[PDB]
DNA sequence: CGTTGCGGCAAAGTTATGGGTAAAGTCACACGTAGTCACCATAATGAAATAAGATCACTACTGGGCAGTACCAGACTCGAACTGATG
């Protein structure tokens, strides 16, 4: 597979065009959700994922607060 | 004969309902709930008092007997004297 892939790659070029650079918007572009796609932002505590409280200091605002985010 | 509307048949489509399973929420652990007058009938004495009872003192009324007196004899006892038998 790898000389095939060398073999065809060298008949097809580059293509540098397509060329992506792995910075932290790609990995924010490559993340899943869950099913729901909400959550509940609990006081002082976040949202939960996975069991896991996540918590941002723009929870704090008083109208995001138990708000659907 | 061909076309067109109508109706049966049986998947297919849509709601509904009672199950299971992971996963977002939910909420108490934070020293604490028991606690306190108000209430009027019943026992229960202890005191207050009784209503009758108990006794003193006085006033008046009415039975009623004892120490002493007195007579009229009958009857036994005996001074004083008479009188007869006797050793």
């Amino acid at each position: 597979p790898r000389d095939a892939f060398a073999a065809g790659m060298a008949i097809g070029g580059s293509r540098v065009h397509r060329m992506i650079p792995y910075d932290e918007n790609f990995q924010i572009l490559t993340l899943p959700t869950t099913s729901e796609g909400k959550a509940k932002v609990q006081v002082g505590r976040g949202i939960k994922i996975n069991y896991i409280y996540y918590w941002s200091n723009s929870f704090r605002d008083p109208q995001i607060e138990n708000t659907s985010v």
